[PDB]
């Protein structure tokens, strides 16, 4: 997150901070957030061998009473995930159990958007930047189609256009996975952008694929 703000600690407690193990070498890590008791979604390009889940976290370098750290049993990938347009970047992860919802571990609920927007997450903090060990926040706001007419394979169905390009609030590289919030109300999730930076972002239109996703929940 770009030109955000430290989250209150447990504030957004639907978040999960993913650790994946890709599926040749290194480990990367996601955003994410739960939305049933054994349920978080995230993004198709964080895909990979194996995925940990850490929820109630907020310093991910500090473990806490609040946390519930828990393996992916199995990935739901959007079938028509394409790796190089990222078209129906979404994914559903099993958890190997039920999360146990406290103060700092909830679900996060489900109609057309406003204009502010607020994502999350521990991604960079700029460029060239770390990772943030604190979970940012940022707003921004969601932007008309043609802002992002500059994203090839950008497509207004599937896809939401987000950050205003005057200014530097961004999601970034660590924020993929992470939910964009409208109104209390989860419309997108982090796919990409720019490597410079330069806003708005791509996001993955949640509406688009809640058949997808009652089907997977409904059956698993
Ligand atoms: C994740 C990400 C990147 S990345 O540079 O880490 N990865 C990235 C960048 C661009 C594209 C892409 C470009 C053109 N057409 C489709 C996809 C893809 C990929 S990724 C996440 O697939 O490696 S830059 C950026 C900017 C804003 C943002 F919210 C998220 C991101
Ligand atoms: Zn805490």
């Amino acid at each position: 997150i770009i030109g955000g703000t430290e989250s209150k600690p447990h504030s957004r407690p639907y978040m999960a901070y993913l650790e994946i193990v890709t599926s040749n070498g290194p480990s990367k890590f996601c955003g994410g957030f739960l939305i049933r008791r054994n349920f978080v979604l995230t993004a198709a390009h964080c895909a990979g061998r194996s995925i940990t889940v850490t929820l109630g976290a907020h310093n991910i370098t500090e473990e806490e009473d609040t946390w519930q750290k828990l393996e992916v049993i199995k990935q739901f990938r959007h079938p028509k995930y394409n790796t190089s347009t990222l078209h129906h970047d979404i994914m559903l992860l099993k958890l190997k159990e039920k999360a146990s919802l406290t103060l700092a571990v909830g679900t996060l609920p489900f109609v057309p958007p406003g204009r502010m927007c607020r994502v999350a997450g521990w991604g960079r903090t700029g460029v060239l930047k770390p990772g943030s060990d604190t979970l940012q926040e940022v707003k921004l706001r969601l932007m008309d189609p043609q802002a992002c007419s500059h994203f090839r394979d950008f497509d207004h169905n599937l896809q939401l256009c987000v950050g205003n390009p005057r200014k530097t609030k961004s999601a970034f590289k660590g924020d993929s996975g992470g939910p964009l919030l409208c109104a209390g109300v989860a419309q997108g999730i982090v796919s990409y952008g720019r490597s410079d930076a330069k806003p708005p972002a791509v996001f993955t239109r949640i509406s688009h694929y809640r058949p997808w996703i009652n089907q997977i929940l409904q059956a698993n």
